[PDB]
């Protein structure tokens, strides 16, 4: 069902992150962690602290889709273990902010081609698809965004529930 997971969404923040390739959605994927730029880290950390869920919606550039979308369980942190994200060429590590724990709600993928009906007003109604990293997308959006997504039966957002 849909029940859940219009619960965790109700109110929600939505963030578009656009990756530069699959493998470092495939550590978040993994390893339950995500880290951006300092401007969308101070975003980010903005948005945990003001609303019921904060939403990444991930998508790997040229792939014509998103990955999925995760959910901020911590503001972002550092002085954890590495993690060793393919960077784009003329980055380093140290350009990076800190780590966000994120709870995936969905890892299966949507293909641009279905959120064609979807626009975002915060994007001067783009559609959604079409944003930089870190674009915010507006509730109504986004939460529709999110139900488009093929049901992602491996995970129970029970134990997302209770982090709210
Ligand atoms: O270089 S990043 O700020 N973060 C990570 C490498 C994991 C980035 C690039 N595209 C979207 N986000």
């Amino acid at each position: 069902g849909t029940s859940k997971l219009k619960y965790v969404l109700q109110d929600a923040r939505f963030f578009l992150i656009k990756s530069n390739n699959h493998e470092n959605v495939s550590l978040a994927k993994a390893k339950g962690v995500w880290s951006t730029l300092p401007v969308n880290e101070k975003k980010l950390n903005l948005a945990f602290r003001s609303a019921r869920s904060v939403i990444l919606i991930f998508s790997v550039r040229e792939s014509g889709k998103f990955q999925g979308f995760a959910r901020l369980s911590s503001e972002s942190h550092h002085g954890g273990s590495p993690i060793h994200w393919v960077l784009p060429a003329g980055m380093s590590a140290k350009m990076l902010g800190g780590v966000f724990k994120i709870d995936w709600i969905c890892r299966r993928e949507l293909p641009f081609t279905k959120s064609a009906h979807l626009t975002n007003p915060w994007n001067e109604h783009k559609p959604v698809k079409i944003g930089r990293d870190g674009q915010e997308i507006e509730l109504e959006c986004g939460t529709q965004l999110c139900l488009l997504f093929p049901p992602d039966e491996s995970i129970d957002l029970y134990q997302v529930i209770h982090k709210m």
